[PDB]
């Protein structure tokens, strides 16, 4: 089918952490990290990007789920210029998109970032998910102007979904958001690294990946695996299974990472939510 | 079957060179890497920690073999307590395991770290290795009190089993330690980064990793790797393989790593010790 | 069959900028990188390595497709000595090859490095190729003494083929060199990170990686991949092709290292050079 995807370029304050501090970040529909654009292998993708007359920068957008030009199609526009192109999305999984605008390690770092899902079109070529997830690595840093610290790798904090312990309520108590399953249940992870700079060891404490696809590409599959490296600017799809209540920690195993910020816990209880991890609650905000 | 397993939370002093030079490690029975524990998948571990009485910290267990509950199981606990709980050893394969009280990046850096062997139900899923191997991946922080170094990545060098340059009697003349085989036999390597932060590209100079299973699980299978990536909390079997006499050097081949201090060499000799690599030679200490 | 190969430690200034800049570099046969060896899988390779009269260092050589001795087979030799040993290319696919005297960080990072290419013997094995080409990654430092900055992992630009944005006509505009193609042919890309320190994390912007073969070996086929972790001291092979005219930026996706030089483009046009990607057109110097 044909869908219609029309994104901001918004340059606004968004909080970063539990206590209410905020930054000057730049975002896609304001808010970091952008909407959850979801399609089916094979589908047209019309895409618009409209930077909004109050923008200071230009902007622009680049899917990993698109094989276009990069000097047309991925251009950078000014505020108040408005951008069209179309794409099918060839191949199925989980894709990174952020802005590519100069340069592009700003641009990431402040927020403009979001994941792009491509189901796949044969319905059964992943096993059914009674859960799904949307987990999208970032660094953050703590001044949004100063571009020698980002090329020195300095930041501040490594989050996910632009929240420094946004889903950790055992570390933070301040924390108000936690992911959710059932014992028994398959929950499936869509990880996105928007990096711009770091790595991610990707680990549940206290379990295990049942399944990994790298690029969330059913062809790749990997088996049990306690860990997986996801790159910078790389995605990939991770399953999980508890056979018990109670919790596990999805952390970057790099453990300055995890401590900085990077940490995500999932419940695991008999009485959990049903509209938790399904219909427009996958990426948790 | 059913394995008993019981180790204690020691902290005392411990060798990290060959020059003799010690620092105040925390370990799993006073000693860097912790021990071997080794089982068949299927086997139900009831796992004990006792926390020594003249512990000054809280320490728990982190099993990635097991699938449990972070918040009951891997909880911390006193010095002169004593912690209990049960898990089956449900996939095949190699597992890091580690100490998981706060600060999690201090506990592994001072020495937490050990290795779970779970051996494949099917015996003859892998095939036959003729010597077997633990090598584990850490950095040595110069103080283990500092924990801005740790969390800067400052560390003083990347070591295997707990010492700079163990098993390389060619650079370092105060090596007394290194791994053997007979030309043609089937080597595995079980090997784990316990990090706490580093990433390792593991490769063995003048051959080549004939098989590379990420986690040690048979259906991940990778064939003839130069290299392989493993990240900070990662684990691998990796299979080598030499046609003639002479030496290998097992390297991370981020050359700083290996500068630093990890290179371990294999001499691949007729009269290679018939002990060597197995039984519980494994890990050469 | 049997093939021989000669190469010189030559210690020559080369540039490694678009604006002329040179450094006292390391090499072999003189320039940056090393030359392209190509063999079939199964053949002898007789090689021979002479360190020239007038060189300062020892050096030696490392092939990834050997399986041999590190101690007498790699050993450095000195100013105005011959070095000879003959490998089995017993695996196929794409190899990393670089001098391995001390310090080896130093000499990797002063230009000692290059590919050793083998084709599979089943010539069916890989889908067949429109393009090659060779891109090799490595750290620059401005001091080429100072070790104690590239112990430090100091380096001031990530690059391609020892040239600073050497394949970036569109950022660079002295930029002279790009790579070419035609939409609908296959690229296959033989890339190598020679490091010494630091990953790559390998991405087309707006493009994919229709397969990806870690260490160029047919039976490690990875499909349809937005990136691809390269290790230090590791190779992969990576196909790309274009529905559409335009271009593709191959980056290094740690954004720090894209910025510092890491950035190559691809020329997808109707009318591209018969003559480019093909024969001895695959390393464009
Ligand atoms: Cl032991
Ligand atoms: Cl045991
Ligand atoms: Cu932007
Ligand atoms: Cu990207
Ligand atoms: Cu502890
Ligand atoms: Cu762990
Ligand atoms: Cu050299
Ligand atoms: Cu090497």
């Amino acid at each position: 089918k044909t869908v219609q995807v029309t994104l901001h370029a918004v340059e606004t304050d968004v909080a970063y952490d539990n206590k209410g501090s905020t930054y000057r970040a730049w975002t896609f529909d304001g808010k970091v990290p952008g909407p959850v654009v979801r399609v089916t292998e094979g589908d047209t993708v019309e895409f618009t990007l409209i930077n909004d007359k109050n923008s200071k920068n230009s902007h622009s957008m680049d899917f990993h789920a698109a094989r276009l030009d990069v000097v047309e199609d991925f251009e950078s526009i000014k505020p108040g210029e408005t951008k069209k192109y179309t794409f099918t999305a060839d191949n199925p999984g989980v894709f990174f998109y952020h802005c590519g605008s100069d340069p592009m390690i700003q641009h990431i770092a402040r927020g403009m970032y979001g994941v792009i899902i491509v189901d796949p079109k044969d319905a059964n070529a992943l096993p059914k998910a009674d859960r799904e997830y949307v987990l999208i690595q970032a660094e953050h840093y703590e001044n949004p102007d100063d571009k020698t610290a980002m090329m020195q790798n300095k930041w501040s904090n490594v989050v996910f979904n632009g929240g420094v312990f946004k889903y950790d309520p055992v570390h933070d108590s301040e924390a108000t958001s936690w992911l959710q399953a059932k014992p028994g249940e398959r929950v499936r992870i869509y990880f996105v690294n928007a990096g711009p700079n770091e790595l991610s060891s990707l680990h549940p404490i206290a379990g295990i990946w049942d399944r990994v696809y790298p690029s969330g590409n059913p062809k790749n599959v990997q088996y049990a695996l306690q860990s997986y490296l996801i790159g910078a600017g790389d995605a990939a799809t991770l399953d999980l299974i508890s056979p018990v209540e109670g919790a596990n920690a999805i952390v970057d195993h790099s453990m300055r990472h995890a401590h900085s910020g990077a940490i995500a816990v999932i419940m695991f209880t008999n009485d959990a939510d049903p509209e938790a991890g399904r219909g427009e609650n996958i990426l948790i905000r």
